[PDB]
């Protein structure tokens, strides 16, 4: 990644083996939870595209998700190349060339070019765009990983409300929807597929109530 | 997080994977206990709000408590933006914008803005307020996760006194009772809900019994 | 903990996560052992009262022992406040006020107050006093947690002599007594509850003999 | 590995114990898979030839693969010496001699020689060449270590489609070939060895469709 | 222990929590091996008497051995106090007082006095003397702990010569003897208590043969 | 060990417990094999002779090899003091004494003398010579620990060729034979002691067969 030394100039520090060790171990141990992508965001803070490529390639198994994320990367690179033209000519000092989709992906680029692109003024967030593409691919993978849909979960006769709402939110973290409609979902589907006794309890208490008072009323 | 160098000038540092792995193990390992709130307050000391958001998003399971803490964060942010109005329209040169309800948590604010806010003169303790809000949320969570009320604790005919008083003090620390009423009830409910033989033995000692006397006399 | 080093001494660093994790592991794994007092004295060498409070709050289980420690600390703080009364009237400018009985425990004080108290000229060692309070509480805890008394220790016909004396000295170290009676009680209790063969051996050796010859006499 | 940083570049640090211990543990645990190639490339970012020799000597077992890697490195060094002949006669003063074919492997060279060759102006990327040699060796190793060919992969009546395509892509990644025929072989082999239900599903969908729709089609 | 900062004055660093964790762990994990003593010499390089006392007292179990080593420490302190007189009077700056036996033991001394005694000119190796006493006590305990004597080991009919000489050297490392006579045992008894076939082989080869060639002759 | 700071001046550092913990574990986990020598050479790089002595003393078990390496060190020191006589009687001011046979190993020499010797201008590579002697001793040890000779390696009737050639190269790497004779025998003994059908296939393939061709033909 990129770090700043105390009273020093911006220099690029090498990758940490312990980070890759934790990253390879956590994905295998935790399978594919939604939080895995978030975990990815914390481990790849300010990392170069080569670091993300190595982190993705070092994962053992799950080559289908790797092929899917590679296809999404190729599609995003093609879209970026189509929306942003490419110019050629002499390279003036202090100004970098036009980054291409193959250069944004980092498959046909080197380390020094990426370092010069990320340390220029103004900085070109190539690593940030690549990280956004990777987390979008991971979101797609975790959505495909979801066994039960958001509308297929229903509270059973003997299943408690705590585990019910826990599984409901776990499935909601893995469905495909925007935040605006996600709010309506987590508002109405939580009371539409609940236990009938607690359904009547919440209807008597009020739909606009928060989750805390609803749970405290459903427990009693 | 935030570290202090020997020179005197501090710099930004990314979240270390070791602390995140330790937090995940503690959460997985102990579920929820009144002792995890000090663990979180001592582990995330001097950390950016983005680090706390990543730590709260990387947890696996128990999404009910996560939704509870999110709702408490939203309510605290609403109260903050209601009690602190933006009376100053224009912004002076060199001064950063005031943290709003959504900016204090880090939803629509980048890390650079948080760094500039926390390193201001005088500094703006946004991270401290966020940590206090998370502590209040975890307090509410551990209060809800209480198995039963404080009055239902009754020592059985063959249940020992050690585990009895341990569970009693556990559910008392997990209770939302104030410091005065806790000290008022710890002198009555401990002696009124004990084994009858021991209960009479402790009552025959006097009204100035200490914890060590209660432990050494009940066990005889 | 406080960091007294080269120029730049004005610095306060929170407790390291590794030391706190090691403390949690040694508390969870070994419960309470006669060696936990040196462990606490080594892990909390020169720490601020807030650090001691955070270490005492992260303990898992054994709420009765923690309540005993808290009440002993409160009693000793009351005794300190009684023996060291606070002077009334206005305080002198530039002179830090003397820490009160409750200020040592860190229940009604802040971080800056104890930082200025420990870094004053001359420094006020309130942290050492709090550590003494905690180790006295731990001594009371390990004395209360004694399962078997010292007089109920008798070696069986098959139990080895080395394990017998190890258990005896462990139980003796778990109990706190004056130094002038322990050297007599060990000699008047060890050579009486041994194996008949080892008893005849030690009678053939001598009462006033050392312990190494007793260990190497009845070995095997 | 060599460290290029702030003033004081004339430094050389040996291989860290955490890196070497992790590499030996990961290679034994993961045996041989295509995945090791990026892990080795990330662990040896900017390392000295002696560091690569130590990393290749630390591995235990699988002597045949190590001998194959050594003979491939020797053949490639002979080819480099044939294509880059060394100039005869006396060398110019102050100009470092070009690295010979055997000097790249580090068998007849010292530490100061490669230090001067890497810190020269302009630098000579001999370490990158040796890393490419080791990467080609590992490619040949993982190509010869393939237990089952790509054509002998057929999904059983009860084996899931996801696991089938995962095994297929793992076997395809284990083998190295031109991507222009890979694009054709994956499409002419994936949709031929599936279950009859998934086969008729993909026939109703279409051959020119993407892979994610095939994954989400025959799921469950 | 004591460390020297880069271009700084001699400062005292606190105890190492990770090293202490290892030390407590090694004793339990390794049982009681003779190699444990060097272990202490490597982990306690330049350690203070207070740190040594904490490391001794933090050990769980072996209370009999702890009492024995404490008795040896008391005897050494009494011998030191008897061989070196003690003088009293005004303490001049730059010169410390005469250390007593209890002061060398560290039971009645403090950290500042220990630092002043170890950082004087010329330095008083109080820590070195205490470490020598501790390693002598550990040598005594490992001599008493030896189950089989040095003269009781004999090569069996089916016991390999490698294991025989390994156990012989393990018993020689734990036996009590001087450095000069130590060679006599490994030169005479090693060939006098072996299998008759290799006995005759070594007698025909020559007594002055070394261990390597004598074993290669005994193996064949 | 010895570390190099960005300033330019190096200082002494105590042995880290992590390296020795790994060293004790690696010796026990990997037993004895060719790979132990490189690990040893890469882990103890730039360490004082006292650190290597402690590492050779903290090992648990296999005391025969320890005595072998001790006798090898003694013989090398004897040869050193025989070939390097002390012709200079007096010592110049500011210069330290020359390392003798017993001083080069650190038996009767303190750590300060070794520090002054290794930090001289020009430095005296005592640690490098000690490491070379230990490497020669370990080579002799792994040569002795060979289960069988190289000529006795013969593939069985049904034993696969992979493990056969693995054991062949394993017992050939530990052999003290020169590179020329090893390269001469690896072309003949590998094909002369193989499976008859495979042997005939490899002989009919031609006299210029390489490793990969033999691996691909012998398995068909």
């Amino acid at each position: 990644p990129i770090v700043q030394n105390i009273q020093g100039q911006m220099v690029h520090q090498a990758i940490s083996p312990r980070t890759l060790n934790a990253w390879v171990k956590v994905v295998e141990e935790k399978a594919f939870s939604p939080e895995v992508i978030p975990m990815f965001s914390a481990l790849s803070e300010g990392a170069t595209p080569q670091d993300l490529n190595t982190m993705l390639n070092t994962v053992g198994g799950h080559q289908a998700a790797m092929q899917m994320l590679k296809e999404t990367i190729n599609e995003e690179a093609a879209e970026w190349d189509r929306v942003h033209p490419v110019h050629a000519g002499p390279i003036e000092p202090g100004q970098m060339r036009e980054p291409r989709g193959s250069d944004i992906a980092g498959t046909t680029s080197t380390l020094q070019e990426q370092i010069g692109w990320m340390t220029n003024n103004p900085p070109i967030p190539v690593g940030e765009i690549y990280k956004r593409w990777i987390i979008l691919g991971l979101n797609k993978i975790v959505r495909m990983y979801s066994p039960t849909s958001i509308l297929d979960i229903r509270q059973g006769p003997k299943e408690p409300f705590r585990d019910y709402v826990d599984r409901f939110y776990k499935t909601l973290r893995a469905e495909q929807a925007s935040q605006e409609v996600k709010n309506w979902m987590t508002e109405t589907l939580l009371v539409q597929n609940a236990n009938p006794d607690c359904k009547t309890i919440l209807k008597a208490l009020g739909p606009a109530a928060t989750l805390e008072e609803m749970m405290t009323a459903c427990q009693g």
